[PDB]
């Protein structure tokens, strides 16, 4: 149960679980509740915390009672800079009477990429490339982070990543189709938002790896260098169209290792397009040298998440001089822990600069 | 100014002629193609071009199914022929169909741009049509599979439509599997998006519910930017789809984790004055289990459409109907007893 009270401004009082830790309930206090998005099943609203002023957003989705939730035990689980965190969860009722609601309390963050990217691209420009490195290194991270515990996302895409527009701070939100993915369990083809979505899921396979993601990052990398969907299309068949005319038409081999529920071969024999063509003149070479990395068929031949953070592209990053174009300090970027660092201990190599191994 | 090729006319006989075309211009585009309009020199007559890369590894499918087809309520291909293009030293084939000036979805967003709804007459008089060029191809085993309005021309004046975009049509043979990477967002038939290859034609029939819902509602029924999205909308309507439901649409696979939510009554999702038969009809459509839902040739025998079949009914421009009731031998073959509606005592 939930209480109201009431300057005449109403006030939400809630007993609520904690996001991490011990379950010990904590009466939360909040107010000046507005919707700020939607989704399956549910609403994001902006609400304010009486004791602190401080915003946190609220995601109140319909509650299967014949399981748990699966978006909410695997944020109970995360705990990332660069991951949207859950501070507290409560259950309540809502629209649907007799339905049971989850509210998940997390931070509240002014800005998505989709935002941004849009601004831009509405005034025909685009984002500094310092910014593109700063949010790609960042994204990157928050994958390297899931994926060490076999997490896939499933739908990485502009709308999913929030940013402080000060900080330079990205969090990747909207667990909703994340899923841990085990080697030999199917999983269904049918995630991931259009645009974003990976090959093998268009051919239609349920063998997929956590790389779907790697790719779908790719996809935004891409269309934050270009200005709009790298590989645009209403339909499957027009997307691996836009695919084929800039890869080229993939060889059987590449089909075998997509793994497609079927397929035809019926495409025209198409090669592929130099991605250096792809992009505006002064395009940084290690930018499309990136793209080209993670833009693969073969889903193999991806790189991961912690070898795309270890790529030349950030290695400006890197540099013990750098500063955000407001001349403050970039977020915290080193801080690797040994979870993070899992999947290739030795990057830590070239991923912790000497600067930051300073006693 | 002039151009002047030898072309191979669409029907019959494969005897080329010369044709000379004029006033160029690109009217749209499409994987692997562009879409041109033109002006025929010796008629003055007005026709698209579609020009698409040709892959020489085998014959156009788009081209041998446009060759067997000839109904009133499709694009007809008058000729085609060879050129070069942008590519160079690359082969182009160029089919030349008739001009058609609008398309469905042109008119449907006038309408909600302004805060309108198209007048019922022109729902059925759309929808009925679109039914007619599905029972056709379907005669013949051919499943269009990417049925949406921008699919679909229509002529203002005469309000006839015309089928059109045959880049994905396909013959379906049972135990055939097909590609269920085909159809656009916001048409697609549930089994599509479960990933089922042994689908059948019905995939046009929920299509075509789904363009009928939206004339009706200003707006697509079932959005969504991914397929997920997509089944949740449709699963908000229609309710959660049976284990035996799923079975019928044969996912290449499914985890069974929806919410158990119950069906939205058809008559809430429409505004209040929708006609019920509109309604029933879409009901009828838009089905989970692919078997249950009619076929084209009965979906032009439904009641929605009775209007049409009045001997007193007029175009609100004051003209007359088009031609709605020359059905074929081969266009009844489904159901020939279903004559006995569509072909109206005074027709
Ligand atoms: C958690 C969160 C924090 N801050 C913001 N900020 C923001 C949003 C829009 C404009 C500017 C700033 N957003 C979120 C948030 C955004 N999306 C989601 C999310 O989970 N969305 C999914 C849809 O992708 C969803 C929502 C409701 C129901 C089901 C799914 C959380
Ligand atoms: C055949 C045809 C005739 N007339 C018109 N008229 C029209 C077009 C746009 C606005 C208003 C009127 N359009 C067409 C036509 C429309 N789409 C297609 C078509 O086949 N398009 C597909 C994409 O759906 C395509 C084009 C080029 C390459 C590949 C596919 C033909």
């Amino acid at each position: 149960s939930m209480k109201v009270s009431r300057d005449g401004s109403k006030v939400t009082t809630v007993v609520a679980t904690p996001g991490q830790g011990p379950d010990r309930p904590q009466e939360v206090s909040y107010t000046d509740t507005k919707v700020i998005g939607n989704g399956s099943f549910g609403v994001v609203y902006q609400a304010k915390l009486c004791d602190s002023g401080e915003l946190v957003a609220i995601k109140k989705v319909l509650q299967d009672k014949r399981f748990k939730n699966r978006e909410l035990q695997i944020m109970r689980k995360l705990d990332h800079c660069n991951i949207v965190r859950l501070r507290y969860f409560f259950y309540s009722s809502g629209e649907k009477k007799d339905e049971v609601y989850l509210n998940l309390v997390l931070d509240y963050v002014p800005e998505t990429v989709y935002r941004v990217a849009r601004h831009y691209s509405r005034a025909k420009q685009t984002l500094p490339v310092i910014y593109v490195k700063l949010y790609m290194y960042q994204l990157f991270r928050s994958l390297a982070y899931i994926h060490s515990f076999g997490i896939c996302h499933r739908d990485i895409k502009p709308q999913n990543l929030l940013l402080d527009p000060d900080t330079a701070v990205l969090k990747l939100c909207d667990f909703g189709s994340a899923k841990q993915l085990v080697r030999g369990e199917p999983n269904v083809s049918y995630i991931c938002s259009r645009y974003y979505r990976a090959p093998e899921l268009i051919f239609g396979a349920t063998d997929y790896t956590s790389s779907i993601d790697v790719w779908s990052a790719g996809c935004v990398l891409a269309e934050l260098l270009l200005g709009q969907p790298i590989f645009p299309g209403d339909s499957g068949v027009d997307q691996l169209v836009e695919i084929i005319k800039v890869l080229g038409t993939p060889t059987r081999e590449q089909i075998r290792e997509m793994n497609p529920n079927y397929t035809e071969f019926k495409f025209p024999q198409i090669k592929a397009h130099p991605w250096t063509k792809v992009f505006r003149p002064r395009t940084p070479p290690e930018a499309i040298a990136l793209c080209s990395r993670l833009l693969e068929y073969t889903p193999t031949a991806r790189l991961t998440p912690l070898e795309a953070c270890a790529h030349s592209f950030f290695d400006e990053l890197r540099d013990p001089n750098v500063k955000l174009p407001n001349g403050r300090d970039t977020p915290a970027l080193f801080n690797f822990t040994t979870q993070e660092l899992s999947s290739n201990p030795p990057l830590a190599t070239i991923l912790i600069p000497p600067h930051a191994r300073i006693q």
